[PDB]
Order: structure tokens, then C-alpha cells, then sequence
């Protein structure tokens, strides 16, 4: 059965028509209370070019380069790379591979880098001559999707009865913990069975059920259907749409809203197809704390304790590896 995933024209969130912004907020509210997914359309980002530049990267990087960029899970020499870098495939065992990068403003002179604060790292990049234009393209993409995400956060805020900068004031270029992951799901013949997981209902999967570790997740994927969302009605297929961004809440949103906006449980079906999954995880700053609330209660009070974003994030990232494995 197909999940209800509405297409929402988010362009008013970039402008000054406040009533039009409220009508978008209502759609976000409805989707958030239903399956928890929607497609953002009329978002302004050139996703075809994103896909093409990502393809050029994934198909030309070499094994040597992958070792040289590898996170510490794959390369013991890179002890500072917990988040940022290359996540290698393991032919015959693990099909997916990916490249993660963080805020380009996390430079060696950034105060959180100097302090060695958890979850902050300086990005690693391949050689420019081997991948001309890639670093520059990827850094600008970070800021293009940052901008889209800021507009979406205005929509969420309004949807929850707040002023539009409720979330966005904690989402800032100098300190956001947001990440881009460029994931390659390959076509393989034969496809290794160890890379295929099986759900309790029999569905072959590439990644097991989870909630995202994010405030919201802003995802581009190729036009190959693969995601499913759990609803009271069972797991439902999310249709692909390679012209839109698939949006959903992460568990920090669920905490902040006392589950009024749940972090939907979702999973990735196994498909033997060469495709791309390019999430942007919208994370706040390390010390950002928003007081939890509950938009279902007249006084809006919640019995949840405030949680800093950095505490959330550090704990969540490890937990997800422990539950569904090292990606
Ligand atoms: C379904 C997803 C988009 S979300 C799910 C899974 N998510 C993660 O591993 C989180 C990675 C966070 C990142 N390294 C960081 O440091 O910020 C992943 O990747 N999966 C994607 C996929 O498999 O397509
Ligand atoms: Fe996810």
C-alpha cells in the first residue's frame, strides 16, 4: 500500500506573504501528523546537477582515495574522523558506500575545532586535480540545502503555533552540526546476500527500521522506489520523486513536541539498482537547547527535560550504529 506523501509547494516560505506561509504551515502540520513525510516542491535547488556531480564523484573515486579519506571505522590512522569522510563498501558483504561532510565553516581555527568538541570535525576532501570542482560544488550545495532547510524550519515553527524563527534562530552558518551524506547504492551482479537484511515481515532490506537523528531530514533520492514508513496500517511504500526533497522529522523534533510531531519509523528496501541517497540532516548548534513543549495541551507544557543538541546528537549517532550497524 502507498503511503500518503503530499507534495507541498514550499516557495512561499522564502518570501513575505505571511498568510501564504501559514497555508504552507498547515500542510506541513497535516503531513507531520499523518505519515510524517512530505515532498517539498518548488524548492529552488538544482537537483539534477547535484545528482550529476555526485555521480561523477562516486564513479571516479578510487580505492586508494577511499582509504585516504576513510573515517576511523575503516582506517585506524584517522582517529579524528568519526563523522566526516569516506564510508567504504566491503565487496561481498556490504554494498553501500558514502561520503559525509559537515559545516564548511568548521575550519582548523573554529573555536569548537580548537576545543576538540565532540561531533565537530574539519572536512576531508579528495584531491582537487582528481576531482576538479567537487569540493567547491559540495560546499555550495551545503549552503543551498541549508537555505532550503531554514525555510522549511520557518514552516515547522508556524505549524506548531510559534513565531517563524523558533527553530531557525538555532540553525546558523557558523555553528550548525548539519551534515550532507552522499550515499551510493550500487547495482551488483551477483548481489551479495550478506548485504541484504530481511525484516520480520519478509521484506528484503538494505537498512533496517529507524528514526532519524536530526531535527528534520531533507533528502534527495534517485527515482527508484525504496523507502517505507511504518503507519498503524503497517509499512507503506513512499513513492520516489527525483524532482522533490523528501522531508521528515527526526527524534529531536519528537522530543521537543512531546511526540506531537513523531519521528517516523522508516526503512530502506533492498533494490538491485544503481542509485543515490543524498540526505541533509538538519542539526542545530552544539549548545542549542529548545524547551520542550506540547501543542496538544492548553498550557503547552510538557513533562520532558530540556536536552542540548550536542548531547542529543553525540548519543544518537552512536546508538544508530549500534542498532543498525556501521554504514
Ligand atoms: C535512509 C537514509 C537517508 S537515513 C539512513 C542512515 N542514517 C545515518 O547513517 C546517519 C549518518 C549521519 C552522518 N554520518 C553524520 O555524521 O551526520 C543512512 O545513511 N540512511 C540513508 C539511506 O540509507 O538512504
Ligand atoms: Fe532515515
Amino acid at each position: 500500500s502507498k503511503a500518503n506523501v503530499p507534495k507541498i509547494d514550499v516557495s512561499p516560505l522564502f518570501g513575505d506573504d505571511q498568510a501564504a506561509k501559514m497555508r504552507v504551515a498547515q500542510q506541513i502540520d497535516a503531513a507531520s501528523r499523518d505519515t510524517g513525510f512530505f515532498y517539498a516542491v518548488n524548492h529552488g535547488i538544482n537537483v539534477q546537477r547535484l545528482s550529476q556531480k555526485t555521480k561523477e564523484f562516486h564513479m571516479s573515486i578510487t580505492p586508494e582515495e577511499k582509504w585516504d579519506l576513510a573515517i576511523r571505522a575503516y582506517n585506524k590512522e584517522h582517529q579524528d574522523q568519526v563523522r566526516a569522510g569516506y564510508y567504504l563498501s566491503i565487496p561481498g558483504k556490504k554494498a553501500v558506500e558514502s561520503f559525509c561532510y559537515l559545516n564548511p565553516n568548521f575550519t582548523p581555527d573554529h573555536p569548537r575545532i580548537q576545543a576538540k568538541t565532540p561531533t565537530h570535525e574539519v572536512n576531508v576532501w579528495p584531491d582537487e586535480t582528481k576531482h576538479p570542482g567537487f569540493q567547491d560544488f559540495a560546499e555550495q550545495y551545503y549552503w543551498d540545502v541549508f537555505g532550503l532547510s531554514s525555510a522549511l524550519l520557518k514552516g515547522y515553527a508556524l505549524a506548531l503555533g510559534k513565531e517563524e524563527n523558533f527553530f531557525a534562530r538555532h540553525f546558523k552558518p557558523d555553528d550548525t552540526l548539519a551534515s550532507v551524506v552522499l550515499i551510493r547504492y550500487p547495482y551488483l551482479d551477483p548481489y551479495p546476500e550478506a548485504a541484504i537484511k530481511t525484516a520480520a515481515d519478509g521484506t528484503k532490506l538494505s537498512f533496517e527500521w529507524h528514526e532519524d537523528v536530526s531535527l528534520i531530514t531533507v533528502l534527495y533520492q534517485s527515482n527508484v522506489q525504496n523507502l517505507q514508513v511504518e503507519t498503524a496500517a503497517g509499512y507503506q511504500d513512499i513513492e520516489a520523486d527525483d524532482t522533490g526533497y523528501l522531508i521528515n522529522c527526526g527524534s529531536y523534533m519528537a522530543h521537543l513536541t512531546n511526540n506531537y510531531y513523531k519521528a517516523p519509523i522508516h526503512r530502506v528496501k533492498w533494490v538491485n539498482a544503481e542509485r543515490q541517497s543524498l540526505p541533509f540532516f538538519v542539526n542545530l548548534g552544539y549548545d542549542s537547547v529548545i524547551d520542550p513543549f506540547d501543542p496538544r495541551e492548553p498550557n503547552g507544557k510538557s513533562d520532558r527535560e530540556p536536552l542540548s543538541y550536542g548531547d542529543y546528537l553525540q548519543n544518537g549517532l552512536v546508538s544508530l550504529i549500534n542498532k543498525n550497524g556501521q554504514t
